[PDB]
């Protein structure tokens, strides 16, 4: 059973859930966590869908190495200067020390690019589409929170180069689109497509796009993922060089983009779905979509071999109309203690099957999400249950996204967008984009905060700039900061 | 292709594994890129591995790369042999950490204090995790692509039982997925060996291990290791249970570990490669056949060979033939079949405007190079059997210079003889530590000990002494100079 309540201590019913769902083991790192095959299975969920998805863009994996030298690491300033407090060293090998000291990969442009300028020395050898699956160390000292935070995450990060700016420009909306897919469609989490800001943006870049989801229970967004369009900074840094048959002489850089998603999104499907009952897995990434338990000291043993059979029966049925099913045929645990047990770790069905239920062709199924209770029979488990996992899918999503729609508004003062940031909730307001502006908007946030007793308080700081907002810019109409014109209605609100 | 094999093959390996575009040298020694080529490969034999796996019941995860000091020195004997090769993280940026982090160079010491959570009673065990995963053994010896690397990619598998024999079946039937995965995949046979005292794994009571030989440079290499820890680990992690008869007995867990690394993919190049560049099984090739256009050149004419070659792919993906269609008009033919030659493409199927109108094409194996015009209506059926031929020949081919280079050496003139031409020899051992060291530096290169078969080439009469004179032999062990 589950201790903590989620709309009170959001942070004890999260420590709680990911534990006892078998999802995540503590290490005596602080920041690093166990990810165990749970957990590891969602994972795995996702890279499925999203590895499928990039090869048909023309996208090959590969692995580089995880070390950086001193000299590539820097060669792109900007970017060194972002991620240098959070590179881990490596100065010395056991007992002896090492000549030059070596960096762990906080991400692998300084790693991958040296390489790009060796493979680019004409214009046929362009495009090139590389990704891989791999892990990076960011050693930020913020306080680390499982999956949402670590110190070592897994993810995947592509890496394209282009001769043309129109290729790159129009491959950064294509993977957002794709990640919005994987939050979606895959963990039923709606995002909002948009752009960063100029503080927020990645060093090095000309432009990052990003997807942005919302967890109510604690009134904070927190970003899904990011598709870099890098320009040109990378490519005059790293001499990634080529020649065009039509302007010869002027050597021409290439235009290149980074896109990456993390192990972040089994936190934010955590956080999103989970109740005070366990997790709550959406039935495309979860591990198994329907749980067989047998249910119902005197009887026969002749009919104890039936029961368990017909479960086998049922198990065997659904893995061949491709539905991830696994039959608890354990004897050393009671039948109470498996129902918590496989709701905790959020099995979207529950699989019934008493004594007398057998005998009348029928069997119990129990949702996960609702708990509604409903007798099937024995001859509809192979239509009726693959209806029900894709009923749990677009409810989890309908109810999300409906808990989204509620919790973004818009407002056009610092008055407006105080107040509704103590609602729990984020909102679009017109802004001017300057940097300094938007310390000035995390700074009197967490100012004037008007809190409640179990909450702390923090600065709103931009999440991102919306494709489409809720409604247009009016023309002349200044930001919020009143001495500066708005440029474009950006998303605020605390975030993760 | 430039280098040559048989005079120097430490550059025609350089040559062959660039040409192929399947390793990047990188300004860290030790450390290689795997392109996408070469991670093909990898993952052939990752999907196999994981399929087989699964049956016995092992779940795949994913542990921390840092281990702390406590748990790396918590088993005295592990971290006696692999502290000098450990990386230790000191910083972070330029604020130094307080205690120094290190990278794995196993993950021993980081699943099992886990696992001493993770078992509270009887009914917590087996334990049976499994990790896909990079690793860092910072080793400062000469580095050599795929074989010896400072990082690569590995599987490692760690199981906990209740009873012995149950980690001493996993042990043997893991070992011989290993073997399944050089012969019946990558056609390369290995000897199932087991290994000694001074080899074993330090933390461990026996090590089993497959010995693969690499002809051209006389110099054998271990292919894959499959450990039976027992009880040492439990003891020094307090992984136990209590006894389901007796009270208060409290019993340690029986471990097993086993791994497998990139260097199959190396191992596959020194043994397969020739002097045209790579040479893929068909079993592991990421493009298993190729079909590539050839032969006043008609537009309207032109546009309908160029439908009979995706005719030819449409027709071979039916029969799950993995194979890519080369179509690019920005290369020549003649450059796209010796870019597919060096990478290695077992079959390569070739269309012209004459054939084409005769219904027929050639296809010419990558082994052998044997041109070999067949019929179209009989291609998807002609294919599929060269295809298997391919991963026969070179399983037999690369058995014969096994067995050839398999020889049995009774006293230490004939063990050196043998030894100094190039091949492994199976010498008569006490078994002791100091004996393995001395036969090291008599023949010093130096031999080292490679594996104790479970299947000797010849059994041991009670009589024959060791190769030092002085204790008798309790086993023929197979030797010879390693990588
Ligand atoms: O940011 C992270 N780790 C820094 C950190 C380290 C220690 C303590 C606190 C923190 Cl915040 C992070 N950690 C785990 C998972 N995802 C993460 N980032 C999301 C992300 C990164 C890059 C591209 C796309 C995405 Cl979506
Ligand atoms: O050991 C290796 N690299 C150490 C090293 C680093 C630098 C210089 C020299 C050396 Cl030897 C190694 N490198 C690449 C591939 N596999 C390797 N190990 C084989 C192995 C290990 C564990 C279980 C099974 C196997 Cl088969
Ligand atoms: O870390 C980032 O944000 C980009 C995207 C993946 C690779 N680098
Ligand atoms: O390093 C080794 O050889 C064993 C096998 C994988 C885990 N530890
Ligand atoms: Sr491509
Ligand atoms: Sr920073
Ligand atoms: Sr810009
Ligand atoms: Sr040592
Ligand atoms: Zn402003
Ligand atoms: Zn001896």
């Amino acid at each position: 059973g589950l201790e903590a309540k989620k709309e009170e201590n959001l942070a004890d019913w999260y420590s709680q859930v990911i534990t006892k769902s078998e999802m995540i083991e503590y290490h005596d790192i602080s920041g690093c966590y166990i990810l165990r095959p749970w957990a590891y299975a969602i994972w795995e969920a996702i890279k499925d869908f999203f590895d499928a998805e990039i090869k048909k863009l023309g996208v090959e994996n590969c692995y580089f190495p995880m070390f950086v030298s001193q000299s590539a690491l820097e060669k792109e300033k900007t970017h060194v200067a972002d991620f240098a407090p959070e590179v881990a060293w490596v100065t010395r090998s056991g007992k002896t020390e090492l000549a030059e000291p070596i960096a762990i990969r906080p991400t692998s442009e300084t790693v991958m690019y040296p390489a790009y300028a060796k493979w680019v020395q004409s214009h046929r050898d362009l495009p090139i589409k590389l990704n891989q699956w791999c892990n990076v160390v960011r050693w930020e000292f913020k306080h680390p929170q499982p999956f949402l935070r670590t110190r070592e995450f897994l993810w995947q990060e592509g890496h394209s180069a282009f001769a043309t700016m129109e290729e790159a420009a129009e491959e950064v909306l294509q993977i957002l689109d794709l990640y919005a897919q994987v939050y979606e469609e895959l963990l039923a989490i709606p995002v909002v497509k948009g752009r960063k800001t100029e503080k927020e943006k990645f060093a090095g870049g000309d432009y990052t796009t990003t997807i942005e989801a919302f967890i109510s229970a604690s009134g904070r967004a927190i970003q899904g993922g990011t598709s870099h369009h890098l320009g040109q900074n990378f490519s005059k840094m790293f001499e990634i060089v080529f020649e065009d048959p039509k302007i010869p002489g002027e050597k021409q850089f290439a235009y290149q983009n980074s896109w990456g998603l993390t192990t972040r999104t089994i936190g934010v499907m955590t956080m999103v779905h989970g109740d005070n009952m366990g997790l709550v897995l959406p039935p495309r990434v979860a591990c198994v979509q329907v749980v067989i338990i047998p249910c119902g000291n005197a009887l026969s043993e002749e009919d104890k071999e039936a029961l368990i059979a017909k479960c086998n029966d049922y198990r065997r049925r659904l893995l061949s109309v491709n539905i991830r099913v696994r039959a608890d045929l354990r004897d050393n645990y009671s039948p109470g203690w498996k129902f918590n047990h496989w709701e905790l770790k959020g099995v979207p069905i529950r699989l019934e099957v008493g004594p007398r239920d057998m005998k009348s062709c029928q069997f119990v199924a129990v949702r996960r999400d609702t708990g509604e209770k409903l007798t099937v029979a024995e001859n509809e488990a192979e239509t009726k249950l693959q209806a029900i996992l894709e009923d749990i899918q677009v409810t989890l999503f309908t109810r999300a996204s409906e808990d989204l729609k509620t919790h973004m508004v818009v407002a056009n003062t610092m008055e407006d967008f105080q107040k509704i940031l103590d609602s729990g909730k984020i909102v679009q307001i017109p802004f001017c984009g300057e940097i300094d502006c938007e310390d000035w908007i995390k700074k009197t946030t967490a100012r004037d905060q008007d809190l409640e007793p179990g909450a702390p308080s923090m600065g709103a700081k931009s999440l991102c700039i919306p494709f489409k907002p809720l409604c247009e810019l009016q023309p002349g109409a200044k930001c919020v900061c009143g001495k500066n014109p708005a440029k474009y209605y950006t998303l605020f609100g605390r975030s993760y």
